[PDB]
């Protein structure tokens, strides 16, 4: 690259590692999204929130291939693996499960930070701060608030009711 | 399911490996918008159209997940593999990739319907014929065309107005 | 909390400080507001000036307060402390206090960024430089020019045209 | 004051206590809107609710600082104290705890008009009967009211929806 | 009068009074615009101010006129006075003055309302708490204001650009 | 400066320096519009590309003239050093002197956030990163590409259709 | 050049030379826009005027730029040397500074007319005329007004309110 400058190989590794967490983040949410699609669990709102999260996992994966394009570092693509599960129970069980993975895309994004301020990439700590650090605590608030008021509604009448209200 | 009529195991299992083909495309057309989008390449509006080419795989197992979902399947992901390659080479070699990638997934699409077919799925042989074949036979026509202006424009200015004029 | 991640107890307790000393600037503002709101005093611009920036102080605490909340930290409320004064002097003495209270504050929010670096808190550090330092100097920068502008227009007469004029 | 007519100082005192009452007020509804933004609670249009109610007794202070200057007294500021608690425990609870505050609210304004009226304030009393009573007996009404809505509603589902359903 | 009830003769006398007390003042207000309307003092926003003033002290009678016709009294004109003075002085002279002026009219107006509360028309003294008690404390505020700004922007260019700026 | 508030005399003196390095680059942009105007070259669109820099790099000089007069510190010209050249050779000569000239841009903004850093200036760090390091690794990507496609279309017709298609 | 046409090597010259003098003034006025904007000094709006003036002298160097590459000239850069102050006192000695400098330009154009007169430069003479020395009268004839009328309005006051007034 003619344009590479203060741009470390581990910083380059570690900007496609974060790829591949977001790719399969969003593999784990459209996994959710047919879960609620199913004819005997049939929670539409549920499973349209669960695509727009897939939605938006893959453009975290595609802003970070376009940072490390901008800095000249080159994309290595790896297997996404499959989700942990097909099936992720209740609705409950499926907001635990997507809280336990903001949790876990955040430890990854501070890892990365971290990296990048141990080179001295002063471009890079602050686009992580900027463009994923503020989005993944307010994903993990939103995610806490929805166990809370889950957990609140209780299952049946409540399941059916957060669905119509939550996501209007 | 309450729903699953005329609705045979190896067909659901057939929808769910073509849902992986489509992924697996969608991940292809990736890791060449990634390619094109290197600051050695900048060919941009053939980086933009191999992401629109991303998004559309992405929608056509999308859409084999809705169809799974009416049928009363149940959706089961399997690892979505690297692509074969991360350097796809010139514009020509790219598009001949996209194009060998397109009739790989028109001779699954075509192996599905034949399972279907063997499985007197009378819903399901329409159903990809309409959703799928149509569109595939459009696409690989496409690619074909593309290579042919590709191989006409000719290396080096020829890449450089293709790119600023095939996709406007 | 479910969602409080990597967030540490002194900077929680720097937040609700942080929080005190807001609702406190909120506070002297609507001092300095019924200040020349006094019928012998009648700079009716300059008292609608202190009631939006105690207003806009306010502001800040309930932002603090909201990113607590994001952060699961816990909000703890003290007393609010009765300003210094209740006689504010001229329209000089006036904005050269307000000018202090934006320094110390200042101060604060530096001491506040401070914890957060020391506890590696990458979320917050960016918070505060963005949405606290930031607005903190263009602050103080429109004090030091109110000042400038109120010593050369000059007691009396100047002291009504700068309440005409400078908010106009 | 040149304007000073018919203002006897004890009620010049009691207009300072009062707004004194109103700033505490405030703090009070801004403490339980933060106890309803807590992530394990998270009823959001309560949560905004107060702070409404937090806007407006601030506005209720305000109000009684321009009548105080309107008449020619002087606002005397004193320490607007902590509320009781931080953690307010159930809606129910909150609720009642906010009744009590609007009624103790209401006992020390018909304290201040009776202190108006005894000194032959003829403009204070009707400006307080006008502008505080009225509004004090429709609050009081609105809580006694929310209050009968979250006993019958009830713990858990009850409460989600009241929030859903009452605030908008 | 078909009408009357509850209205005491006293009450009915002291209306009369205060019309008489209104429309000098209007008169009061009248010469002063003239005043300023002198070719060598020639104030022309301070002569349409005093106009306005005149125009609203005798809608302040007129109103009174109509109160005292819905009430069934009999409305009995006096000679109105000539003012104290063709010749106001300076601008705070003139000011003092009107300040004087609206600060005895309160004076008349209490004296009115307490005749009504010692008659027990329950209908009148809300009538003048709302109707002029509120307005005249704002005027006698206004006026107040006035005199300290006049103080403030001082003698000579003070005057002039008191004249330009004060309204509108 | 009143305002002047953790700003130490090391970054006041590297923010003049930066302001130096701005202009020049502003200078240099105008050597090159310049050059591609010349008669004999007539590329009247990287003309006016290079004469957009010129105003880009002026607007960068001036906006951290703001900077300084916000944080209190004083602007301090020097001389504005001639470019290295006048005659700035071929399409892709200019535009790989000018990726040069973005490099060394970008060197002194990051050594500059390492004077902030060293210096606890928690305010410029991230002023320098948010308006200065992101837009600056841009602009090196930007001219990375540019010379990917000037090698691209190559010389003659290639450059004649650079010139038509890469600023439309 | 293949345009070039009874255009004398002396010309040429000259035209780069008042390239420079323009630049040279544009820096001047840059300067002159930074005294202002001092949080000691602030008077935003004579700032803003300068800033406006750096702009306007800026244009009328690229304007020759132009005209020198119309006539088949070759613009040759030197170093742009810096103002005589970065402090500029009193807003009339600025005011008093900027005047000098524009005579001193227009010293210089009257040189430049004289030149291309004696060389028998029948364009440019009438060019120079149109497009500088009418527009160097009209600013010269802006200064020495100004000049009087920050003298009328004097320090301070006067000062404050012809920022206010004069750029209206
Ligand atoms: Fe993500
Ligand atoms: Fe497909
Ligand atoms: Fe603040
Ligand atoms: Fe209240
Ligand atoms: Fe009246
Ligand atoms: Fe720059
Ligand atoms: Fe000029």
């Amino acid at each position: 690259s003619l344009a590479r400058q203060n741009y470390h190989d581990e910083v380059e590794a570690a900007v496609n590692k974060q790829i591949n967490v977001e790719l399969y983040a969003s593999y784990v949410y459209l996994s959710m999204s047919a879960h609620f699609d199913r004819d005997d669990i049939a929670l539409r709102n549920i499973a349209k929130f669960f695509k727009e999260q897939s939605d938006e996992e893959r453009g975290h994966a595609t802003e970070l291939m376009r940072i490390q394009a901008v800095r000249g570092g080159r994309v290595a693509m790896q297997n996404i693996q499959k989700p942990e599960k097909d099936e992720w129970g209740t609705v409950l069980e499926a907001f635990e499960a997507a809280l336990a993975l903001e949790r876990a895309n955040n430890a990854s994004l501070l890892k990365l930070h971290g990296i990048a301020e141990q080179r001295n990439d002063a471009h890079l700590t602050n686009y992580i701060q900027e463009k994923y650090l503020e989005e993944q605590v307010h994903s993990i608030n939103e995610f806490a608030r929805y166990i809370a008021n889950i957990k609140r509604a209780g299952p049946g009448l409540g399941e059916y009711l957060f669905d119509k209200e939550e996501f209007s």
